[PDB]
């Protein structure tokens, strides 16, 4: 079958989530009873979905995430296997369970409304990451969660990199998606930093451009800051000071926006990993994300 | 001859408790999440059981995890499983229930999985001598009319003390159920049905629908914070006020609770007036608690 | 549709996961041998009884403890395949389904069982109290937790005091493992099965001796049955007359796992059909003999 | 260049512990039962990890539940997973192991599930600069010869102090494994292979087979309760007696424990005599313990 060659995979570190998805014909009225058009299970979590898209795009990838044995684990693991995502670095846990997101998708508009049920699964630790043999990966993408622990991980990778020739340097990306103050440290790590519109608004920014000019001072020297802003497309700012923008590329009809953000992030990583410019990565990300929005789930993108 | 039979649906309720109703396109954290056996007739068995009346659930099931959960839960409440009917296609339906803990509202996204209904032919095999009361949740009305006629015919051969009392619930607003009004000693009509039919109060609905019941029958309409009313053959409109709890936290199955409490009270020989008061009392208590257990 | 009254045979007892290794020769201690094959098969005396009953065409139900999980999904899936009624499964919040590691020697068809208990709570008398008896014409109880099973047997007897003859429930008990608490069960049921292993453990050299020596312990009117593998089986009832059937050996004996369950279930079937004790004995030997020439159970029919 | 790589099999050991060895056709109750990650190279990493030596497992796995257990366990011992090779056909082999707690004996019913082996093409991708020692469990000899030739060629460009040390285990009496004797710094031959070659002691086996090893190589043969012997280039036969525990409860993986401990000792720069003694000491200790953890 083949040993995985050095420096050949993209690693994504973060959460797996079970999405239990109900499609409805209009957004439910409070205290009413509505009939589901359909209902399905779908693997989710930001880093988990990134691997789906990377895979679909034809990038070898690996997922590192906590896991608990069980029926839900069986489903998300089996799904991860379907997309040939390398799972050697799954971290099994003896307490807690995989979280469940109950997702209401309104077919009127493609909107998605998420009721998140946390089930106490322990996060991947810095001492878990210490065990990872870095020779396997050309790019490591980290979904911000437990900051002080992830900082140690990012520090580990930077230290590896001080010992590597240019062909063997590991590119790093970070996602700051949840509006929690402890994630603010993460801006100062990584070659590419993704900040969400949600965090941007919570941090007092009115636009993507304002967010990027406002937060660029927090990134490490040389970093590219990326902020996606839904129907207003996506922007980026790198060390040259030039604000880059892509318009959104909506499909003719929006039916399912769940994981559109992850589709953007993964598409930007793919494009950059393939040696495209940041400008090109931005447009590709918005194009792939918009195509996804016209489809149920992820498969029809390729 | 001492059991109460409840014929209807069983539903898996997958319940999420939230601090406010979710805005569309937002992500909110659940305070908690639980599985709960539901369905109208199924919930009625739960309350009867808690009140101390031996009961049996008659309804369709399918093999698998969901049915195993609901069967186990039925067992925990000592609900007699003799008349469960295992179907070879379809699956137990699943209600995703959002309970807003700000108000106790329950919003239900219902996912049907094509489970066949129990038929008149299934009902023909039921041993009617086991039951003092049979309650039918309106579902497949042409078949259920045949069940009701079976009970009626049975009752023509019984002395007074051996007569099986019958209640019917019309709880979904589907016209095919109108037929069912014409059977039973007690007929329950839901506020939701009443409102869909154009009615704006319990008394308005009772006066608007009493034409449809058979001679001697009592029509009953519960109206949430407005208590419950009843109208019987003497023409006297009866009412109980509600019994709201200190805070309403969970109104899922409150109407089932009311119906079961009324059946319990009536099956025990109480007046329709006392039956309304007790249904209002128990259902109001239920609304102040998660699930059903704390009612007793 | 709805199961008619008095129509099913209920079997109360254990479900077990059998993990079966087929080997060309019985392994020598401290050696390493290659498995010819390896399979998962649902087992447990009461569980296996239902398989045979379903195969013979008798509507049946299984009541035993179950713990959610993978092993449960395997045995539950397999129970459903034979259309066994599962409404009286007693799911438990502790413990797991036991695993029996079984070595089958292809040279002889012997079965050696390494049994691993996984602390699953047993079906209790309170559990049994909830069973609506109107569904069943025959109840078979695999002896396990005897003081609780005696209450179940007492409940069935009381039920029967209120039934016309068409509605009387017939009862069998199995004493298969040589454990002291079980021997109390000899005194209940219309039909009492005692294994060759138990007989030998109590110091009896033959099916005849075991039946003479144990008959004083059964209740008035009962039939005591003791199968003796390749020597056939015996039965003894109130008339003091020992009945026998010789074994019906297969061309080659390839798998004897569940032969005893096959026997028991086929006797129950034949009796439940109104056959004589002599005929049920014969038929039990006939079906268990056939099973011994086949891997698993499906080939009996 | 500080890790030890162990190339060979992982096997799932499904272990039943009993108080007596089973009589054929009987039924016996297990004292206990457990899964243990096994296989010669896999066990080697467990021991190296416990002794304090950073190591890596190279070997085939198939995605699925069993691999998840194996990877988790490897994770727990901090064994580097980089050179695990995922196969798209076959599955991890399963060894059903009966351990008689009265003697500590282990009887193995092996179920092979057709897992493709690690190839020399896989080995070509290994970063040799990561490792100071490489241990190869003899299996697919023509492929492993190519691996050993690759290591030899790498060593021709290293100075004395950056040379990769190499061990080979010949554990099966298969004629194809004999060519592996000519490779490596340390060659392990089991008591079983030795007896099959007609040797009646470790001393006879060493004398009889030393001619098959390359110039300067050390040949080692463990003889269980009789200890272990070695022979190197000076021609001096070395021996250590066994170190039996108070009682022998579990001898599964005792050969792997010996080999790994010898490798460890030698990797730390100890004499061959000291390494023999240490391997006997650790292996002896293991045999008095269920599994591996209690050795340190």
């Amino acid at each position: 079958s083949g040993l995985v060659p050095r420096g050949s995979q993209i690693l994504c570190v973060g959460l797996v989530v079970l999405d239990v998805i109900s499609l409805v014909d209009k957004y439910p009225k409070e205290d009413s009873e509505i009939r589901c058009l359909s209902q399905r299970w779908q693997r989710g979590g930001n880093a988990s979905n990134s691997c789906t898209i990377l895979s679909l795009l034809g990038a070898p990838c690996a997922f590192m995430g906590s896991m608990a044995p069980g029926h839900v684990a069986d489903f998300v693991l089996d799904d991860l296997r379907r997309y040939s995502v390398d799972l050697r670095y799954t971290v099994f846990q003896t307490t807690g369970s995989v979280p469940i997101a109950t997702v209401i998708i309104n077919e009127a508009s493609g909107s998605r409304t998420i009721l998140y049920y946390d089930r106490s699964l322990p996060d991947v630790s810095a001492t878990d990451f210490e065990k990872v043999d870095l020779t396997q990966f050309k790019w490591i993408h980290i979904e911000g969660r437990n900051a002080s622990e992830q900082v140690k991980m990012l520090q580990r990778i930077d230290a590896h990199n001080t010992r590597q020739p240019p062909e063997q340097k590991i590119r790093v990306s970070v996602e700051v998606e949840k509006p929690r103050e402890e994630l603010f440290q993460l801006f100062g790590y990584g070659d590419v930093v993704f900040v969400s519109k949600d965090v941007a608004k919570h941090l007092g920014f009115q636009s993507a451009e304002e967010a990027l000019r406002g937060l660029y001072g927090r990134v490490r020297k040389g970093a590219v800051l990326v902020c996606a802003w839904a129907e207003e497309g996506a922007d980026a700012l790198g060390p040259d000071g030039k604000l880059l923008h892509s318009d959104a590329f909506p499909p003719p009809r929006v039916v399912d926006t769940l994981g559109a953000g992850d589709t953007f992030n993964a598409s930007v990583i793919f494009s950059l990993s393939q040696g495209r410019s940041v400008q090109e990565a931005l447009r590709f990300g918005c194009q792939v994300a918009g195509k996804k929005c016209g489809l149920q789930g992820f498969d029809g993108i390729v």
